[PDB]
């Protein structure tokens, strides 16, 4: 019943191999997508190291520049790029063809990522720094890394909106398992919490009855106890709010997917939906308020190794290993019909409609 409609809209936006990208460079170490505005790829043509920038507003005309850099990350909002070559970091203004800032670290930066329109996060072996692209300021140490992450491949770093709750995520191979290790740091309390987790995100959510938004932390894991998803409030609740009751639900893997696990998460605050992507290319949607599982399907034949929020649709956009750029968002006309008649969850249908009416 109602097989003709889904609660989502799947889209393919590009195929990177048709834009002259070599498939060997379509991967985590060489292809970055810091937001839905740009894809940046490092490639070596002959002996010449190049950066290719694909503007997602005009993708058919990608720009190549010779640049020697071990990593290249575009700003989420503006035509600004950060480049690193060993311990030396530079940020450039593309439009004005000019250096903005530079810094030389004393420790190697194993992982970095833009966390806002103006700030880069730097992860060394022993600490995490935030670096403004503005003014003269050097990077500022935010916290020391927790021992639980020693030896991990760092795969993500993100923060809540107010940059008071900071989350570093790595993974390690423990025999034939991929074990997630997160470090949640409170800026205000100066406290770290180690957490076994594979993918996470923050979100603001205004509870019925509350005048102020709650800051939520959502993470997913597949550990020895199976797949789990948790949704918890972090930090002091605004004065006058009731606290958000913590949610803990299962994350389903079919029997043929014993080695699948979560790899990416983005949240729609417009729809209060969590998007989780798995290693095997499955997407799951969960209600942010309750953790109820709305939808699961395999949407990609290849692993999706990078994701961002998809702004215009409040969805999730990603790149897979073959170079498909794909996205998933709420289908706003069909989601409530699906919840009503396929999930048979009228409580959720009502909550969604109450929010939509505003
Ligand atoms: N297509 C494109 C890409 C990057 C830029 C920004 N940009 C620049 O605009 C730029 C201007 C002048 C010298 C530069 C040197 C270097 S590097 O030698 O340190 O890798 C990098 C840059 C640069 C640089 O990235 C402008 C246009």
């Amino acid at each position: 019943f109602m097989a003709q409609i889904l609660p989502i809209r799947f889209q393919e936006h590009l195929q990177l191999q048709n834009l002259g990208i070599n498939p060997a460079n379509i991967g985590f170490s060489t292809l970055t997508m810091e937001s839905d505005k740009f894809i940046c790829i490092r490639e070596k043509v002959g002996e010449q190291a190049q950066v290719v920038i694909i503007d997602m507003n005009d993708p058919s005309n990608p720009i190549r520049r010779p640049i020697s850099a071990d990593s290249a990350i575009m700003n989420p909002a503006s035509k600004v790029i950060a480049l690193k070559a060993g311990k030396t970091l530079q940020i450039f203004n593309i439009e004005m063809k000019s250096k903005m800032k530079a810094h030389t670290m004393t420790d190697d930066v194993t992982f970095w990522k833009w966390i806002s329109l103006n700030t880069v996060a730097l992860v060394t072996d022993n600490a995490v720094y935030h670096w403004s692209m503005e003014g003269e300021s050097q990077p500022v140490k935010m916290f020391d890394r927790h021992s639980s992450l020693a030896g991990c491949q760092i795969i993500n770093y993100r923060t809540d909106a107010k940059q008071k709750w900071l989350l570093l995520t790595g993974i390690s191979a423990q025999q034939n398992r991929v074990v997630g290790a997160m470090q949640l740091y409170s800026v205000d309390r100066k406290v770290s919490q180690p957490i076994e987790g594979h993918a996470a995100s923050f979100a603001q959510f205004k509870m019925e009855g509350n005048a102020e938004e709650s800051t939520l932390f959502c993470f997913a894991v597949r550990g020895q106890a199976g797949g789990k998803l948790h949704i918890i409030e972090v930090g002091t609740p605004p004065t006058g709010n009731q606290p958000f009751p913590k949610k803990a639900v299962d994350v389903f893997f079919p029997p043929e997917a014993q080695n699948d696990f979560p790899v990416a998460m983005q949240i729609s605050e417009k729809h209060d939906v969590v998007f989780l992507i798995t290693k095997y290319g499955y997407i799951h949607l969960y209600d942010l308020e309750t953790g109820t599982c709305i939808y699961m399907n395999r949407i990609s034949g290849e692993t999706i190794f990078v994701t961002a929020p998809h702004e215009a649709t409040a969805g999730i956009i990603g790149v897979n290993r073959k170079g498909q750029v794909l996205s998933v968002c709420v289908e706003e006309e069909n989601i409530i019909p699906y919840i009503t008649n396929v999930l048979q969850n009228p409580d959720l249908a009502l909550r969604m409609a109450v929010r939509n009416n505003l």
